[PDB]
């Protein structure tokens, strides 16, 4: 059970343009990471955990770009004109097993910022990580048969997709009956970020049907494409926006570091 990048051979444009992808993710992440980091000084001690969740995610995505970035090089080979697959193996699949951690964290910083608290907190986070984990996990045996079996690769993709529209439905429901206590005009901020969220992350279940409608190198490299465009958009777009919740609330409730911080700007 093959994944379809081993099956082609690659021109140099193709191979060089998807490891400058990668390597290219490789850098935005550490570059957010360090924006995350030195912020983290103007955020109330009641949000600041969720600039912390912005700091693992972009160490946890990078070091998974990284590895996926040498696995390239060692797997291929430019021989006879082209890069052919040699003694290694190159596979997504260690991006499902990263997302088992980077999508908790993610989800567990909206909740932080929606001002949710106690016994709801711990509750929502339960289900919303217990639907995720379903999601991400009957996709991952889904794509275990993107070259041998495109009909399992649908049905485990649809059971994925049930987990994918409760989890969705769950949030939701938070952020709209939750969005009157939260501060500084930040009610309005929050549901940008929920549409933000739709959007990336349908990227990856578009991703993952890529083998279905164009199975040849031109679909790898799209995959990689839509993967790079989902991942910017999910952690560091998607961080900035709760990060600048984090702090305009952080303000609005009298921190000081806050407050200056946004003055300055
Ligand atoms: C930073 C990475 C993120 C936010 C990854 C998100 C992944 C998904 C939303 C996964 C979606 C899937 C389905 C809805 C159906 C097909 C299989 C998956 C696992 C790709
Ligand atoms: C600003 C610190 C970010 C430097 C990123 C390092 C890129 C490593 C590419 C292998
Ligand atoms: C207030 C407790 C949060 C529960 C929201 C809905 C959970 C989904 C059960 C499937
Ligand atoms: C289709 C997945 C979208 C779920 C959003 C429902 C939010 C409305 C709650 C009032
Ligand atoms: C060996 C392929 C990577 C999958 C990790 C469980
Ligand atoms: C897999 C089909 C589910 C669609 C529900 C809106
Ligand atoms: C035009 C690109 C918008 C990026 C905002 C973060
Ligand atoms: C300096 C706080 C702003 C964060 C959003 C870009
Ligand atoms: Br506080
Ligand atoms: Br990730
Ligand atoms: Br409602």
């Amino acid at each position: 059970m093959k994944n379809i990048e081993s099956l082609f051979d690659y021109s140099a444009g193709q191979f060089e343009f998807i490891d400058h992808l990668l390597t290219m993710g490789v850098g935005v992440h550490f570059a957010a990471l360090i924006f995350f980091l030195v912020v983290s000084q103007f955020v109330a001690p009641k949000y600041r955990i969720a600039t912390a969740l912005s700091c693992i995610v972009m160490v946890s995505a990078g070091l998974i770009l990284n590895s996926q970035a040498v696995m390239w090089t060692d797997a291929y080979a430019y021989v006879d004109g082209s890069y052919q697959l040699q003694d290694l193996t190159f596979s997504n699949g260690y991006r499902y097993v990263n997302w088992m951690a980077t999508i908790p964290c993610l989800l567990l910083q909206l909740l932080i910022v929606l001002n949710l608290k106690g016994k709801e907190l711990f509750s929502t986070a339960t289900w919303l990580i217990l639907a995720a984990w379903g999601m991400i996990i009957t996709g991952y045996v889904g794509q275990l048969y993107e070259v041998d079996d495109i009909a399992q690769l649908m049905i485990w993709g649809a059971v994925s997709t049930a987990f994918f529209v409760v989890m969705n439905w769950i949030v939701g429901t938070k952020i709209f009956k939750n969005r009157a206590t939260m501060l500084g005009g930040t009610d309005s901020t929050i549901t940008k970020v929920f549409w933000l969220m739709m959007f990336a992350w349908t990227l990856y279940p578009i991703a993952y049907l890529v083998p279905a409608f164009m199975n040849n190198a031109d679909g790898v490299v799209l995959r990689q494409l839509l993967f790079t465009i989902a991942d910017i958009s999910s952690k560091v777009i998607y961080g900035l926006m709760i990060t600048y919740i984090a702090i305009q609330q952080s303000a609005a409730a009298g921190y000081v570091p806050a407050q200056q911080a946004l003055g300055r700007i």
